[PDB]
């Protein structure tokens, strides 16, 4: 679109309308300079910054450098006609490019409409234009004319890449802050650009380049134009309002002059650093300023120095500030229109939205600091395009943003020297030992916000009355459709000003330069030391990779490597000339496998993938080991990754005060409705504050971790490439002619391997960030929210009880609403707080699982019993508690005073009404009741009540109980029925899945093996204390040989429906592993008896040893019975089965695991197979002798699908022989292998091991 009408040449003659010599305001002197008018209210001066500041007319480097990240100074720049024409053409092309996009179109239209206020008159009834907001052009016939404008594009200052915005103010009035606005001057250069590293856009565009990525100049120009949009409208935040950051720590930065204006113009995650209190304060402040502008407009009635009328300027300022006019003509600022305008200018007119519309690559956060400046020539169409930019279409450079890479598009970018050396503004770090000091660049350090920037109004008592109360691309499109474009201000003639307009630049607050070179003494090799050990210089000596950070930092040639020692040894070895190439693909493949290595244990649901090499790369957790890193991560979580621990201090939420009302049912129910609604907004506000703190601290630390991982991978790749090049260049010339070796292909394959590893790292770090957010921040806020909800519930119950006179009939319905709504929490939805798609996907993956969304998960990890849900810190296990060596998750409790675990949920997490909506579940094994003492001996195994209020899990003879108790001593129970007087042990000494759901409002339920069985109402119960401790002890058990086998203890917060209980039952049932009769894991090389389902009373025996005798079933099995104690059927005695491995998962069998079946007869082990007949529909199996089985095939597959342990038997040729059916025959005593059952049936068997819980000899 034609943003610039005429194409301008610097050699063109002056006209006095579009091209002329102009005199901008200044103090000392003003020699006229040529200017270029490209559109309304915008002017271009292709001259270096020397005349807008009389004190800063110098272009040489200053004696003292600046606190900016990158700067390069040139004296004879923009001094020649051709170079100035280059500058002008670049600016014109950049304006056209920005105007092409819709957001750019909106921004530029707003810039044109934003005429600064005419409030420089002492007289209140006179709109006098401020002289410093207008310039003096010069006609070709000597006369000079004063003209109004908004923005001027000036060249850069002594520092070329200090792109800044400057303005001329008034003596006492703050033009850019009181909403008046002022003329802005932009110091810019479309031929210089920065370079930023990338570590996040690897999932969408895997096949991207390496090295540095060049910033699109249109992005920086849009940044400056957004600054102009802020300042012309006067909503510019005070420069002294700096986002204060701590400095005293070594890992922090010595200082950043970061302002809320930078955050406002950046957008995205940086804009979320401003807490709701401060942004609401700014909105109210600038709303009052807009009201003041409206009041000034109302009482003006006059303008001096314009041939036009008053209403023209009135309308211009109205269209600017979006004021509302009434019939009388008075102006008022509507809150909705002003909120729309402020939203558009604050969180919509952001650089990130432009980048999303430019479809280019930028720096994700403001904390991403540049390192190099690049010379670019934007004039020719082949180097830059209006529609597409550096990424030229229909060629190589379009895909994967190659047009902005500094190694593939080197014909468009030229590197320039950096005056700001990387070790000039540094924050020195020393590790005491031979002190090891590295001058870490100040712009390569952690971002630590201060606590003062985060202020909350939560600790306040709102008075509840009867009349109280995201921006994706879609909302940007919505405002684009509603935006107004065809209305732009004209250029009216103001009366001639002075010949030289006196003016002075607005005095920015004197920035106290932070003290350079601040030494720190440490005792730990931080991340910076490791990354410094991982780099080198392009010399010519032996670049030998070493696994020691200490030795790497003491030698420039040696480079630290965190990869496996085998790869290090391979890359270091001397290579024969012929074997050069083979070693090249060997190292390429080994490097790719090392980088893409996602491995280690998966005994955690919070984080799906754990990447171990981050351990010895960035020294996360102050350890450099794979196993140590994974173990400490499981033990702690994302806490170890963060270096400084965020400290969120939620205040005690002010109790709502209920206004009393009389003789008004409608008002008194609207009061309760408004209390519930404002409770909803309070939940929203606390969640938002938590999210803001998280994004400020944890996310920034994690992002620095991502960038450092990218740098570590790059350094390893470059070290490998350099040693490969050294080996190539070390050979003889003839051999070099033989070997057509290339370095571009090696670089490309290594870079793609790095990209894949980066995808892995990004997923891992997103998982860790969401882990910390949901584990260590949300519960803290939810505690205060729920305590406030309980206090509010009590107060509302008092209110409704008091006002029952006018609410007869509707008491219970309001009681129902108050009870139901308050006992049910409000779920956490990240889509309402963070719009990052990657973090959102990680959050969705986190919340789709139930194990991680709990409050207590007793799991055994790395020789320690921990809670995967970080809701407790002190789990005090007793000395007389045992874990199964095969499965350490198994935990067994005895009848000892020290067979206990003290689960202490810290008082900073637990709220009072935690056990109102309470759900618990645990797998349990209750052994057979042996002695008569168990009769009427109700023993409690799980205790939560300390004295009188809580829960208490008790068990009776064949009866599982769930006992509750309130303060007033009322007790309600729920019962499961299973009879010990049954022949088969369906539940005795078996594995029982017991789930209890407690809805205090309606009912309490108990679920056994995922089935509803019984429920007794508990709505009559009183208050329940949320005790600090959970007691795991069989207190009240008189039997001295009674124990339980508990595992998988989970506490939830909601009422878990049938579907979720079934899903958790299936998940913890471990369907991928065979189970014995008791439900434990099935093993190898161990005795195991045999049981049958379709014929449960068959006693398996043998008739003869060898092929001459087949397996037998010797009638009844016998029964076990003790009077008035128990009645079952004896399970032991008979033949014995042993599982022998054929084709690791040691001592554990999984689905489709081929094994050898071993049958023990008379202290001798025999094989179970038969390949002698191959007739009928079955094979009469026999106890085969000696490993000379030979042609007979005993391979057995356990098809442990959804369930009954199937026993599929195949041949040595791979074809299936059949299942073990019963007999298909007359005399019922055999064991066969029949294919009929392959196509409840008889193909069902169980294995009984010697269990001490049975007690049968």
């Amino acid at each position: 679109m034609p943003f610039v009408n005429k194409q301008f040449n610097y050699k063109d003659p002056v006209n006095g309308v579009d091209i002329a010599y102009i005199k901008i305001p200044n103090a000392g002197q003003m020699q006229p300079v040529k200017a270029f008018k490209i559109h309304n209210k915008i002017w271009v001066i292709p001259e270096r910054d020397t005349f807008t500041n009389p004190e800063e007319g110098d272009l040489n480097p200053p004696p003292e450098a600046k606190q900016v990240p990158v700067s390069y100074y040139d004296s004879t720049y923009l001094s020649t006609d051709n170079e100035k024409d280059n500058y002008l053409k670049g600016v014109t092309k950049l304006f056209e490019r920005i105007y092409s996009t819709d957001l750019g179109r909106m921004l530029l239209t707003s810039i044109v409409r934003g005429i600064p206020f005419w409030g420089g008159s002492t007289i209140d009834t006179e709109l006098k234009v401020i002289d410093t907001n207008c310039i003096n052009v010069i006609q070709p016939d000597g006369s000079y004319r004063s003209e109004e404008l908004n923005l001027v594009i000036i060249g850069p200052s002594a520092d070329i890449i200090q792109f800044e915005c400057k303005s001329f103010g008034h003596e006492v009035l703050n033009l850019t802050r009181n909403g008046y606005g002022s003329t802005q001057y932009i110091r810019f250069s479309p031929d210089f650009t920065f370079g930023f590293e990338e570590s996040l856009e690897v999932d969408t565009n895997p096949l991207l380049g390496a090295g540095k990525f060049a910033t699109d100049p249109a992005v920086t120009l849009a940044h400056e134009l957004i600054h102009a949009g802020h300042r012309l409208y006067g909503i510019a935040i005070n420069p002294n309002r700096v986002f204060k950051v701590n400095t005293n720590a070594y890992y922090e930065m010595s200082g950043l002059e970061v302002s809320f204006e930078e955050l406002r113009t950046f957008g995205g995650h940086d804009a979320k650093f401003i807490d709701s209190l401060q942004e609401n304060e700014f909105r109210l402040y600038y709303y009052n300023k807009f009201k003041d502008i409206a009041s000034t407009l109302n009482k003006a009635k006059s303008i001096v120095g314009t041939t036009a009328s008053l209403q023209y300027m009135k309308n211009v300022f109205k269209e600017k500030y979006l004021l509302s006019e009434d019939t009388s003509g008075k102006f008022s600022v509507d809150k909705l229109k002003f909120d729309k305008l402020y939203k558009m200018l604050t969180e919509i007119y952001t650089e990130d939205n432009f980048v999303k519309f430019f479809k280019v690559l930028n720096r994700k956060t403001y904390l991403n600091f540049d390192k190099a400046v690049f010379k670019i020539n934007i004039v020719p169409k082949v180097n830059y395009t209006i529609y597409d930019g550096f990424n030229l279409r229909n060629t190589n450079l379009a895909a994967n943003f190659n047009g902005q890479n500094t190694e593939i598009n080197n014909m468009n970018f030229t590197k320039l020297k950096n005056f700001t050396g990387l070790f000039e503004f540094y924050k020195l770090l020393c590790v005491r030992g031979n002190d090891l000091c590295i001058k870490v660049n100040n712009w390569d350090l952690f971002f630590s916000p201060s606590e003062d920037n985060f202020t909350n109004d939560l600790n306040k008592g709102e008075e509840i009355t009867s009349d109280t109360n995201n921006i994706s691309l879609d909302l940007i499109q919505q405002y684009y459709l509603t935006f107004n474009f065809d209305n732009e201000p004209e250029n009216i003639s103001i009366e001639n000003l002075s010949s030289d307009i006196i003016g002075q630049l607005e005095l920015m607050p004197n920035i106290e330069r932070f003290p350079n070179g601040k030494k720190y003494e440490l005792d730990k090799y931080t991340m910076f030391h490791y990354l410094r050990a991982q780099e080198f210089e392009h010399g010519k000596s032996r670049i030998a990779l070493t696994n020691s950070v200490n030795e790497a930092l003491l030698n420039p040639s040696r480079v630290y490597t965190f990869f496996s020692s085998d790869y290090v040894k391979k890359v270091n070895k001397a290579t024969e000339a012929a074997m050069f190439l083979g070693w090249v693909e060997q190292l390429v493949y080994d490097f790719t496998d090392e980088t893409s290595e996602v491995s280690t244990t998966d005994k955690i649901a919070d984080i799906t993938i754990i990447i171990p090499y981050i351990g010895p790369a960035l020294n996360i957790g102050n350890m450099l080991y794979k196993d140590d890193f994974v173990g400490a991560l499981i033990f702690s979580g994302a806490v170890i990754l963060l270096e400084f621990i965020p400290e969120i201090a939620i205040p005690v939420l002010g109790t709502f005060a209920l206004v009393s009302y009389i003789a008004n049912k409608v008002l008194t129910v609207q009061t309760i409705d408004n209390a519930l609604s404002k409770r909803n907004e309070k939940w929203d506000e606390v969640y938002k504050y938590i999210v803001t703190n998280w994004l400020a601290k944890v996310n920034t630390q994690i992002d620095l971790i991502r960038k450092k991982m990218k740098e570590a991978l790059e350094n390893q790749a470059e070290a490998t490439k350099a040693i490969i090049n050294y080996q190539y260049n070390q050979y003889t010339e003839e051999e070099k002619n033989n070997i057509n070796f290339n370095i571009d292909d090696l670089s490309s394959k290594l870079n793609e391997s790095i990209n894949k590893a980066m995808i892995n790292i990004n997923k891992f770090l997103n998982q860790c960030s969401v882990s910390y957010l949901m584990n260590s921040m949300i519960p803290y806020g939810v505690k205060r929210l729920e305590d406030f909800d309980a206090s509010l519930k009590d107060a509302l119950l008092k209110y409704i009880y008091d006002n029952r006179g006018t609410l007869i009939g509707q008491v219970d319905r309001l009681k129902d609403k108050v009870n139901n709504t308050l006992s049910t929490d409000i779920p956490f939805q990240l889509s309402k707080y963070v719009d990052n798609q990657r973090l959102l996907s990680t959050f969705t993956e986190y919340i789709k699982n139930i194990i991680n969304t709990s409050i207590l998960n007793l799991r055994y990890e790395s020789n320690h019993l921990i809670d995967l849900s970080r809701y407790a810190s002190k789990i005090n296990i007793g000395s007389k508690v045992n874990f199964d060596p095969i499965d350490k998750n198994q935990i067994q409790l005895f009848n000892l005073e020290s067979s206990k675990i003290e689960v202490i949920l810290k008082n900073a997490i637990v709220y009072n009404s935690m056990y109102e909506n309470f759900s618990t579940s645990f797998w349990i094994r209750i052994p057979k009741y042996f002695n008569s003492i168990s009769l009427n001996n109700e023993y409690t195994i799980i205790n939560c009540m300390e004295n009188n209020s809580g829960w208490k899990v008790s068990l009776n003879y064949g009866e599982i109980i769930w006992t509750l108790q309130d303060t007033q001593e009322i007790k309600q129970r729920v019962v499961f029925k299973y009879s010990q007087m049954i022949n088969i042990s369906d539940y005795i000494n078996r594995w029982i899945f017991v789930t209890i759901t407690n809805n205090r409002l309606n009912n309490s339920k108990i679920y056994i093996n995922g089935r509803l069985i019984d429920q007794k109402p508990i709505s009559n119960l009183g208050n329940i204390h949320a005790s600090n401790n959970i007691m795991f002890k069989l207190d009240g058990c008189r039997d001295t040989h009674r124990y339980i086998w508990i595992k998988y203890f989970n506490l939830f917060d909601k009422e878990l429906n049938e579907k979720e209980i079934k899903d958790l039952y299936d998940n913890q049932s471990n369907s991928g592993i065979l189970k014995d009769f008791w439900g434990d894991y099935l093993q190898y090389d161990k005795p195991y008896y045999m049981l049958n389902l379709y014929d449960p009373n068959k006693y398996v025996d043998v008739n003869n040893v060898g092929i001459r005798g087949y397996m037998y079933l010797k009638g009844p099995r016998g029964s076990v019975m003790t009077t008035n104690i128990y009645l079952n059927s004896s399970l032991y005695r008979g033949t014995k089965f042993i599982i022998k491995k054929y084709a690791n998962k040691d001592n554990i069998v999984r689905n489709n695991d081929r094994v050898y079946i071993n049958v023990v007869v008379k202290n001798k082990e025999y094989r179970l197979a038969t390949n002698a007949s191959q007739a009928g529909v079955e094979k009469i199996l026999s106890a085969l002798e000696i490993p000379d089985v030979g042609n007979l095939s005993q391979v057995v597959v356990m098809k442990s699908k959804n369930d009954k342990c199937k026993m599929n038997l195949q041949d040595n040729n791979g074809n299936d022989i059949g299942f073990i059916g019963f007999h298909q025959f007359n005399n019922i005593a055999k064991l066969v292998a029949s294919n009929w059952y392959n196509r409840t049936l008889g193909c069902s068997w169980e294995f009984i091991p010697v269990d001490d819980g049975w007690g049968e000899r």
